[PDB]
């Protein structure tokens, strides 16, 4: 029994993102193409303020995006703190397929994007500019991650050929310091895929996922025999432990992991209730709610 | 019986870097201060062409540095593709201690550094500029990791209190594309420290260490009961397996690691021969050579 093809994505918008990914997966397409197409839908959406176009800018009014992609054979691509390109996941894929490198950041990422035909566009919408200038009044940095805030999209899929791939794209924490980079474009942090084991992607307070190399841990736990759900659970618990050891309050932190193994089994776990993920397989597309640590 | 204090650092210059770290460690100082002081020695040296001042620029003649630091209590700091600041490891430490973030890149990293009192300096030596303009005549990109090439410095130490910390700083691959980020500033790639387990830092082609989340793997292996030596080797072996899966020739890829556990035991291993690391403990400071896979 292998549940494939199957795609999982973070948060409620992962439901329609999944529909796009399924257009590829249901036709026997590659997982890599499916996750790229899936997350691009959100990058393009001006109303999704935490991914691509319309994403809230850093505290200086700059919309800088981070994204990384990983296919079924350890090929990886990443862009971080890149401006003016609506689809960082696609530039990430170009970094992976067209360069000797796996990660480009800032001006260099943009210059590369432009050299690859991507079009420079203004990603700061009127709404984001308005909210930003308003936030500037008191400049109180307090990133909240909940059902209605900082919903980064991570997507992982197992295609008909039984290959895994994943993509993660975000606009990062709203009003972050200029140049701040989270977990989303870091392989092993926001995303990790090993075709002989499984894949996992993360969302939430990036700093904490970077700190625990979250997705690599989830996949390594699955490598050790943990079910996808259990692997995610333990990774969350590791963050809970570290948050405690660092003298911080868990209520201020939200992280969710979703995972998939080679047999198409899947799971998820998060720190705080309110996190859902969308799962689409041959049975249909559904919004599911994993367990949470903070009770 | 735990062997402490003890410090390990990559390559020949690690011997001198170790002397500086020992000035802190032998006095009962913090591992964090020891590793920062240790690598800063290399950053300051213009003769060290792969770390800070005097580092070979990217293909556009820009010296952009990457660095990260991790202490004994899951605190982390990182800077990537930062220009004009000779001591990125210290800016990374500032990111860790002075901000709500763990990673800043590009202009934002420089702006933060300046806000912290770091001085803007020309890191491009006459020698580097000359070599660069000379390289421009051919523009053939071909990174080599040997005893006198791309010698990034990574350092990990266990102090008198039995606490671990690590630091990694580099100028990255010479003539890399502008904005290229290697493994050095990535937690879990170039460096990873878990005070309950051990620490590890990497050597070799950054892209490959990122791809395999090398140091997190090494530490996790140590967490699974492996000794430092075994962890570095089992990691490298898993990685050799991945390199083959990607249809690449092992001779073109160098990936190695040095590790230390909570008991002061240490180890090192690489895909290829020719790498060396410096170890300093109560027996003194010396250069040792790791086992290697490519026979």
């Amino acid at each position: 029994t292998t549940n494939k093809p199957i795609v999982l994505s973070t948060w409620n918008f992962g439901l329609h993102a999944n529909v796009e990914a399924w257009k590829v997966l249901s036709k026997g397409g590659k997982a890599l193409d499916a996750v790229e197409k899936g997350v691009r839908l959100v990058e393009d959406d001006p109303t999704e303020r935490s991914v691509g176009y319309g994403g809230r800018p850093d505290r200086d009014g700059r919309v800088t995006l981070d994204a990384c992609i990983m296919d079924e054979n350890y090929n990886i691509g990443s862009v971080a703190c890149m401006e003016h390109i609506k689809n960082p996941i696609s530039v990430a894929r170009a970094v992976m397929e067209k360069t000797p490198h796996v990660m480009l950041v800032g001006d260099g990422a943009l210059e590369f994007a432009l050299s690859q035909g991507f079009k420079k566009e203004n990603l700061l919408t009127a709404e984001s500019e308005k909210e930003w200038k308003e936030w500037l009044k008191t400049s109180q940095y307090k990133p909240i991650v909940n059902i209605e805030n900082h919903n980064t999209i991570g997507m992982i899929a197992l295609d008909a050929q039984g290959n895994l791939s994943g993509a993660c794209t975000t606009s990062g924490m709203a009003y972050k310091m200029h140049g701040r980079v989270g977990d989303s474009p870091i392989i092993g942090a926001g995303l990790f895929v090993d075709n002989e084991i499984g894949a996992a992607t993360a969302t939430g307070h990036g700093e904490e996922v970077i700190r625990t190399v979250g997705t690599h841990l989830v996949v390594e736990l699955m490598n050790q025999g943990r079910t996808p759900q259990q692997a995610c659970k333990e990774a969350v618990e590791r963050i809970v432990k570290i948050v405690n050891r660092r003298g911080k309050n868990l209520k201020d932190i939200q992280v969710g992991f979703i995972a998939l193994n080679k047999k198409g089994e899947y799971g998820a776990y998060c720190i705080q209730d309110g996190f859902n993920f969308a799962v689409h397989d041959q049975k249909g597309n559904r919004l599911e709610t994993p367990g949470f640590a903070l009770k």
